[PDB]
RNA sequence: GAAGAGUUUGAUCAUGGCUCAGAUUGAACGCUGGCGGCAGGCCUAACACAUGCAAGUCGAGCGGAUGAAGGGAGCUUGCUC
């Protein structure tokens, strides 16, 4: 997938006993614009690194999302560690109603009314992992019950 | 039919409060003002109140007050019976 999008940079330091050295983590996803979504940051020292750094494992991991076409498959209940998240689908001409970093991993997808939220914590370092366990679990028909509904 | 940010730390994560975007009112206040239409205008002292007005109506319900006119009598057109 080549539509990626950035979701946060963030300024991490650490300490040597000359001093303190800095490094930028940088979290960006990837997508093909049909549902294969990617993740990962990269440690390094600059910006326009870590965010390609971040393209290093980003097209890495990349996973199908067993969509519908433009609308989700379900009223979702998912989490990850303290984060966790709801999402439903919504009808035709409502676009991006969700929010921070779930307006990215949410439309690299193919659906666009999306309606994504966050509770328990707001960290986007954990908040991109409750949204692809959400998606991780997508059938319309893949369950083995021997009917087609 | 539901959007979150910023902020504890050298950095992280979690629990957790703060401050912020919005939309609002019977509105004030600081500013500066061209007009129309519909609106709304003591939120406080159910505090005290000058002044005028906010329910008088009826004579075809009844007694009783006053005499429009007009037709005449005298004096002679002033006056009254």
């Amino acid at each position: 997938g080549y539509i990626e999008k950035l979701v946060q940079v963030n300024r991490v330091a650490k300490t040597v006993k000359g001093g303190r050295i800095f490094a930028f983590t940088a979290l960006t996803v990837v997508g093909d614009g049909k549902g294969r979504v990617g993740f990962g940051r990269g440690k390094a020292r600059e910006v326009p690194a870590a965010i390609q750094k971040a393209m290093e494992a980003a097209r890495r991991n990349m996973i199908q999302v067993d969509l519908n076409g433009t609308t989700l498959q379900y009223p979702t209940k998912s989490a990850h560690g303290a984060s966790k998240v709801y999402m439903q689908p919504a009808s035709e001409g409502t676009g991006i109603i969700a929010g921070g970093a779930m307006r990215a991993v949410l439309e690299v997808a193919g659906v666009q009314n999306v309606l994504a939220k966050c509770y328990g914590s707001t960290n986007p370092v954990n908040v991109v992992y409750a949204t692809f366990k959400g998606l991780k679990n997508m059938q319309p028909e893949a369950v083995a019950a021997k009917r087609g509904k």
